[PDB]
């Protein structure tokens, strides 16, 4: 009898796991119809490890649960079924994603002001400061202020979407048209841009 997989689908597209819950990632494989399973990791052997469980089922499907998931478990993940055996990879990816947010116009003792929080989730790598930038734009002068956000180290753990890490503040003080325009938060290798227009 011929062995085939109905899950999970042929396709070399990234996969990531969903941001609002992003400690653990389920990877279920099965079988088309009613076996062995392997388990790899670039095509190494995954029990010694503790983060990375295998369960099989009541066999038809397996599933590999990873837990306290961090940027450096990206990687292809490979179940081979067999009772020729038939492999399926899942190429999970771990995006960082940055955000920009802006508390609007805010009076700060009689004078206009707004505040922009660089904010991450997903998967940070601690491999970049948060960077601000704007084009046209001495963000070094004296009607910016730029506060930085000392947190714990994130690389190794995740920060869901519905929490997430303000990592650096910048105000602008004493509001005007002048004030408009993109501001930039880099972080991590990513980056994210809030417009200011008083429009
Ligand atoms: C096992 O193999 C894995 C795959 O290896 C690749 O394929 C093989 C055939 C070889 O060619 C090998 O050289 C290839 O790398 C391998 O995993 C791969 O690791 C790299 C480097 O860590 C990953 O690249 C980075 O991916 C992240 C995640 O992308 C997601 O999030 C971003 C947003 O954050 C989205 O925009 C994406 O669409 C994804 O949703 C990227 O963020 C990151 O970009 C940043 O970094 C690069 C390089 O520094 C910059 O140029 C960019 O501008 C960004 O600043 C990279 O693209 C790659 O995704 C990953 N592939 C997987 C997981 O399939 C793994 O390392 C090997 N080893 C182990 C132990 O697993
Ligand atoms: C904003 O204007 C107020 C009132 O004129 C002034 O006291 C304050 O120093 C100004 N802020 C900056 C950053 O120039």
């Amino acid at each position: 009898p011929f062995l085939a997989l109905s899950s999970p689908p042929r396709t070399g597209l990234p996969v990531s796991p969903d941001l609002s819950q992003p400690h653990s990632v389920t990877l279920t494989c099965s079988a088309a119809s009613p076996y062995q399973w392997q388990w790899r990791r670039n095509g190494t052997l995954l029990n010694t490890h503790t983060r990375f469980s295998i369960t099989p089922s009541t066999t038809h499907s397996s599933s590999l649960v990873i837990s306290g998931l961090r940027y450096s478990d990206a990687g292809d993940y490979m179940c081979t079924v067999e009772y020729t055996p038939v492999t399926g990879t899942i190429h999970l990816e771990l995006p960082l994603i940055v955000e920009v947010d802006s508390s609007g116009l805010v009076v700060r003792e009689g004078s206009e002001v707004i505040v922009l929080t660089c904010e991450v989730y997903g998967y940070p790598r601690d491999s970049s400061p948060p960077m601000w930038s704007s084009p046209g734009r001495n963000l070094e002068s004296g009607r910016f202020n730029i506060t930085p956000r000392y947190t714990g180290t994130l690389s190794n753990g995740s920060v869901s979407s519905s929490d997430k890490v303000a990592l650096s503040q910048l105000t602008i003080f004493n509001i005007t048209v002048a004030d408009e325009g993109e501001y930039k938060c880099s972080v991590d290798g990513e980056s994210a841009s809030f417009r200011v227009d008083l429009g």
